[PDB]
């Protein structure tokens, strides 16, 4: 147990735990401080930390001292002896807020135990030497008034009130002829300069801080953390463990870059959660290395030590004991130390990833910030935390009977106002970056809001050195994690070993290095023109000297005056906001741009099937101009074109080491030591593998995923702004008013904040999904692939050497030498795939990576999309895409490839995308037209198959034929093996769904199956089992390839790869969604067009055709002929046949030249009655359910409606359209729909049914029935003459 002592600032010192010390770095000159032991070993020194200081930096000046931090001042902190006694009873209280905990109680108890080996790398092995000012501390014993008499001790922590920044924890160990011992092995007198009522203020991006802009916002430290954080610096320090090894630095070559101090790796394992993994495995073992190695030397030291001659008291045995107990060494019956690789490793990763600042809090449920790399906010003042009703050693703020222990409410500053205090601003000083145009306006921008990114420089190129490879040879391996629960329930982690008297001989060599510290210009001043994401973010707002301001889109008019704000929200939303009314329609006003403000925000939800994208903020562009000039042109275009990477402020430059070589050696006549060999190298192979993805996450998290979120940060601030601005103007168009008109103005300025902040959130979370899904994008499309196209290169040349080998052991190896042949080929053939989780255990980063895997659209390796005429690749792999010549192209995504040589598309796909999943799992879909067969020429039709598009690769691979009317999907294994599946339409139905007309195909590959759907419904199956490997990522060639006509042609649609099996679901869906659009279609499934002759087909009367009847202004419904020839393979009726109608734009003078034909559009049904264009009508005043439809000359008679609604009844894909009459087109009286109605006629000859062009009431019901009825008279469809059919 941790006993902690209680004392008052007053007592009298008694040279034992009340002493007069001489701090280490007083060099042994100066004044003595009144220290109290508040446990052994622990001391503290109520007093301001000034060593290294200049008396007057306690004063805030125009300068910091560090330039990521809101540093705050205050001279006056401990300047009483009532001050320095409350500091006094608040570490205590800290100090029993922490062993409240059993986690927290090791942590004190391995702190006291670790005591400082007595010496340093200066010490010769065979002594101890406690005359180092990191081992001995003095006390003054004499009288007051002079030194005459020290006495040393040995200390193990002094912690000291703050230095000049309060809120600048800091914890230090001592160097002394340019070696710190706490960063060899040793450990060393560690010093800590603390503050306990200044703490940091933090705020997480992906959640809401009781989610109110209005009100304060984020979550002020609790100090027990805070100290329990110094307290892991601390202990790595006393276990001589804070080794330093390569940091991370972040790059500041451009004026958008965040300035800061390296980070070493102890600092990030100290933090814990998603830190640990910005240190690459490499350096993890870099720093594993340079520790185990300390300890060596010490376990050496432990074996020679034979006298100490700076102390004759120090017992020998007692201080071997007690290191062997610190260090876990293990010793055997004869007393011989030795290093103990499992203790050790246990040890080590207890220190650094057991005790880190995630875990405790964790722990101790105490909320703190998401990450090391976290925007830090201005700190706030606790009003006394020796009040047990707002902190409490069991509970600190978050005090549950307050109802205070959920969600951390204590610490939230919404919430536990009655906890803090703000401080002055006047006492803040923070590093600015003023960014001036050459002119010249500036801005100043907080160094903390710029981006982080990680310079090349702070990761290891240690994979590109040889290994070699022995029958030793093993796995080297780090997890940056250790069950905290082991650590809480483990019984020998703390020491039962006796803890030596601190009392020994005065301290004599005062010898030690002083930091020395001084401030630096609080802003630095660049000229810049650029005009980026903290401009745009400027532009959005306004002087506190202003209160009427109107909105702009307009960034540099809103640059310009100060009365003008920039939104980047729609043109009717700045219109409305800036709109002034008379007092009885403010409340009205107030609805409508609050309303407004909502629709807007809630555009970050919107949606991009088409494009294959299902989520994007449209306004992020226009928002933050941030990137490649985002704030240009159609956002959603941008992103498609190119995604993630537009955003990105700057493309890092990645390290992404050639793999060394392996360095096998040879064992003549050892059948096993040369086996093992082969073995270890493959294994290897995997540690390679591995260490290189954990370098692509260091590297991601350090420099892509900061630029993201600094992104993220920029949104809620450009909302914060919009709200705001809205708010301003709200208020002062309200003031404006007289006191008597607003008492009946009915507004209430609380429910307007609510909304106006609820559709903030809302708008957060989409931006926060939006923003996440694309840093996974950059990491797997940007980072990933790269890293695996040197891994693939190393497996290529590891190969060989395996084998070479395997031959030049040949003899040795007799009968086996080909067991092992294929145990390398069968080894090296299935890659390892990535997973983040193995680099990480941070909930938020596996979520968001196990989301990105989710979503369906995220396996699409290939997708040729129309982007400014031409075909490029827009699935975000690089995919190179060559068009010849011979290939026409249309702003509709259709291409066609004809006979010619020249009509052809070369992809050369991606080699680093994981494919070969060892089983074959992955889908093609795509659209097609195929033209029908030529009559003469039936025979060739259905003989001769051709290829159309053909993905090869060492004769392995696939390819998509067709043979007359079947489309074919072939797969062949690299042993030669083939199996098709394929899909054969009818050539002899009166009326074909598939000849000439676009549909949806879509084959499917895994294990067992090979699945052709068409228009999304399963068509073939083929079982594939017997196929072996088949190599997919060759060339793909599209191009028609066989004994074709030259009159043969294809044309294709939505051309798209998928590197996994799609479901019966996924498919349905692909295809309603490439189904959509706002136009109706003709019957080959194109645009319909105005001013484009068309024949008309019937649905529900498949076989007849209207005609106009001779003696009758009526059209009859006549027999549609058909193929005459007398061919067995074919039948087919007679498609260009009855009248030539034509469809007219009702209004709009535009004239009559073409465009395309809308859902709901008004239209006129025309027809050519020889060299007349005529009209479809509709009796004014029927009285039965139908009647005919009266055809005649274009003209406008009150007794006839002429007026047509084109429309869409059914909600799945069809090329069917239903016509309209409407009295009018404001009214909602229908009159009916277009159809076919059958009639009896009875003449003095004869005697029958005839059908007839009719308009029917009877449809308005029918077209309300779901499933839609495809079969109803009211479906027709236009058919224009097209090349791919004759008749
Ligand atoms: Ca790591
Ligand atoms: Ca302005
Ligand atoms: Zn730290």
């Amino acid at each position: 147990p941790v006993t902690i002592n209680n004392f008052n600032y007053n007592d009298p010192i008694d040279n034992n735990n009340i002493i007069m010390m001489e701090p280490p770095f007083a060099r042994g000159t100066g004044r003595y401080y009144k220290a109290f032991k508040i446990t052994d070993r622990i001391w503290i020194i109520p007093e301001r930390y000034t060593f290294g200081y200049k008396p007057e930096d306690f004063n805030k000046s125009s300068g910091i001292f560090n330039r990521d931090v809101c540093e705050y001042y205050d001279p006056d902190y401990l300047n009483t002896n009532d001050k320095k006694n409350i500091f006094l009873q608040t570490m205590i209280k800290l100090f029993n807020r922490i062993k409240s905990k059993p986690l927290g109680e090791k942590l004190l108890e391995m702190i006291i135990n670790g005591i400082p080996y007595l010496g340093d790398r200066r010490v010769p092995l065979e002594e101890f030497n406690t005359n180092i000012a990191s081992v001995t501390v003095n006390k003054l014993i004499s009288n007051p008034g002079e030194v005459e008499r020290k006495k040393g001790i040995f200390a193990n922590l002094i912690i000291f009130g703050p230095g000049p920044v309060l809120n600048e924890n800091e914890t230090i160990d001592i160097g002394i002829q340019n070696h710190f011992a706490s960063r060899e092995g040793f450990g060393g007198i560690m010093q800590m300069k603390f503050c306990p009522e200044y703490v940091s203020v933090f705020n997480n991006v992906q959640e809401n801080k009781g989610a109110s802009i209005f009100n304060r916002r984020g979550y002020f430290s609790d100090p027990a953390l805070i100290l329990m954080h110094e307290l892991i610096h601390v202990l790595h320090g006393l276990y001589g463990i804070k080794v330093d090894d390569l940091p991370i630095v972040p790059n500041e070559k451009k004026f958008f870059m965040q300035s800061t101090d390296a980070i070493q790796a102890e600092e990030l394992y100290t933090f814990g959660g998603q830190d640990p993994s910005i240190i690459t495995p490499s350096t993890d073992k870099s720093i594993y290395d340079k520790v185990l190695q300390n300890f060596r030397g010490i376990v050496d030291r432990l074996n020679k030590v034979l006298v100490c001659i700076s102390d004759p008291n120090i017992n020998i045995n007692i201080y071997k004991n007690k290191f062997k107990d610190k260090y876990k060494f293990v010793e055997d019956s004869e007393g011989k130390y030795s290093i103990d690789v499992e203790s050790f490793d246990k040890l080590y990763k207890s220190l650094m990833f057991g005790f880190t600042e995630t875990n405790i809090a964790e722990n101790y449920k105490i909320k703190t910030r998401a990450s090391y790399f976290s925007d830090s906010l201005p700190p706030v003042k606790i009003k006394n935390l020796l009040d047990n009703e707002i902190y409490t050693i069991e509970e600190g703020f978050n005090i549950s009977d307050k109802d205070m222990e959920k969600e951390y409410r204590g610490q939230n500053k919404a919430i536990n106002k009655q906890a803090y205090e703000e401080i002055s601003k006047e006492h803040l000083a923070v590093y600015k970056i003023q960014m001036c145009k050459s002119v010249g306006i500036c801005i100043d921008v907080d160094n903390e809001d710029l981006f982080f990114i990680a310079d090349k420089n702070s990761f290891s190129d240690d994979l590109s050195k040889n290994e070699r490879i022995e029958y030793n040879t093993q796995s080297n391996y780090i997890e940056n994690d250790f069950p905290i629960n082991e650590l809480i329930l483990d019984t020998d982690l703390i020491s039962k070993i006796e803890l030596p008297s601190e009392n020994t001989e005065s301290l004599t060599d005062f010898n030690v290095d002083v930091p020395v510290y001084e401030k630096q210009p609080a802003i630095k001043k660049i000229f810049t023109d650029e005009n980026t994401i903290f401009q745009y973010l400027y532009s959005q707002t306004f002087p506190l000297d202003i209160r009427d301001i109107s909105l702009t889109s307009s960034f540099d008019d809103a640059l310009l005056f100060s009365n003008k704000v920039y939104s980047f929200f729609s043109m009717d939303y700045i219109k409305t906001a800036n709109k002034v009314v008379e007092a009885g329609l403010f409340a009205g006003w107030v609805k409508q741009i609050v309303n407004d403000f909502v629709i807007e925000a809630n555009k970050s939800n919107t949606m991009d099937k088409i494009a294959d994208i299902s989520l994007i903020v449209p306004y992020i562009g226009l928002a933050l101009n941030v990137g490649n000039e985002t704030a240009k042109g159609n956002f959603e275009n941008a992103f498609e074109i190119a995604g993630a990477s537009i955003l990105l402020e700057f493309i890092p430059e990645l390290l992404i080491p050639v793999v060394g070589a392996f360095l096998l050696e040879s064992y003549i006549d050892n059948k096993n030591k040369i086996i093992k060999t082969i073995d270890n190298a493959l294994t290897k192979r995997n540690e390679k593998w591995s260490d290189m993805y954990g370098l692509i996450v260091a590297q991601w998290l350090s420099t892509v995923n900061t630029q993201f979120y600094t992104i993220k940060e920029g949104m809620y601030k450009a909302l914060n702004y919009q709200a705001q601005a809205l708010e301003e103007i709200i208020k002062y168009r309200y003031n404006i008013y007289s006191e008597k008109e607003k008492s009946n103005i009915n507004i209430d300025f609380n429910d307007i904040n609510s909304k106006l902040n609820e559709g903030i959130n809302q708008a957060i979370d989409n931006i926060n999904n939006f923003i996440n899904g694309c840093s996974v994008s950059y990491l797997m499309k940007k980072m990933i692939p790269l890293a695996v196209e040197k891994l693939l290169d190393f497996d290529n040349t590891l190969k060989k050497n395996l084998l070479n080998y395997i031959d030049e052991n040949k003899l040795y190896l007799i009968g086996s030498a080909e067991y092992e042949k294929s145990k390398v080929n069968k080894y090296l053939k299935t890659i390892m795939p990535f997973d983040l989780s193995i680099y990480t255990n941070d909930t938020i980063l596996i979520e968001m990576f196990n989301k990105y895997n989710s979503e369906i659209l995220n396996n699409i390796i290939l997708n040729l999309r129309y982007k400014d005429n031409n075909l490029i690749d827009l699935s975000g792999y690089g995919a190179k895409v060559e068009v010849y010549d011979g290939v026409e192209l249309n702003d509709k995504n259709q291409f066609k490839l004809t006979s010619s040589a020249n009509s052809k598309i070369r992809v050369t796909q991606n080699q680093n995308i994981i494919f070969n999943s060892v089983f074959l799992d992955f889908s093609v879909s795509f659209w097609i037209r195929i033209p029908k067969y030529k009559n003469d020429g039936i025979q060739n039709y259905i003989h001769n198959e051709y290829t159309i598009i053909n993905c090869m690769k060492n004769n392995s691979g696939w390819k998509i034929s067709i043979r007359g009317n079947r489309i074919i999907w072939t797969l062949i294994d690299i042993n030669g093996k083939t199996k098709s599946v394929f899909f054969e339409y009818n050539i002899r139905e009166d009326i074909s769904e598939y000849i000439n007309r676009w549909f949806f195909v879509t084959i499917t590959n895994n294990l067992n199956n090979a699945k052709i759907y068409i228009n999304g419904k399963l068509e073939s199956n083929t079982d594939i089992k017997d196929i072996r490997e088949v190599i997919a990522n060759g060339e793909i060639i599209f191009k028609l390839d066989g004994d074709i006509d030259r009159t043969q042609f294809i044309w294709m649609k939505y051309f798209s790869i998928f590197n996994t099996e799609l479901s019966q679901s996924n498919i349905e869906e692909r295809y309603k969604i490439q189904s959509y659009s706002e136009y109706l279609k003709d019957f080959w499934g194109n645009p319909l067009m105005y001013n484009k002759e068309y024949y008309m087909f019937n649905a529900g009367n498949k076989n007849s055709y209207i005609k106009l009847k001779k003696d009758s202004p009526v059209g009859e419904i006549l027999t549609r002929s058909k193929y005459n020839q007398n061919s067995k393979y074919i039948n087919y009726r007679d498609l260009y046949i009855g009248e030539k109608f034509i469809i007219r734009r009702k209004s709009n003078s535009q004239s009559i030249n073409d465009d395309i034909v809308r859902k709901e559009d008004y239209i006129y049904l025309d027809f050519f009655n020889l060299n007349q264009e005529w009209r479809v009508y509709t009796y004014k005043y029927f009285k039965k359910e139908e009647e005919k439809l009266f055809l005649a000359p274009i003209s406008d008679s009150d007794e006839f409606y002429n007026t047509i609604q084109i429309k869409e009844y059914d909600e799945q894909p069809t090329y069917s359209c239903q016509l309209l009459f409407k009295k009018d087109e404001e009214s909602t009286d229908e009159i009916g729909l277009i159809g076919i109605h059958r009639f009896y006629e009875s003449g003095i000859v004869f005697e029958e049914y005839k059908d007839y062009f009719c308009i029917s009431k009877w449809y308005l019901k029918e077209v309300k029935r779901k499933p839609y009825n495809l079969k109803l008279g009211c479906n027709w469809q236009f058919i224009p003459k097209d090349e791919g059919w004759t008749e």
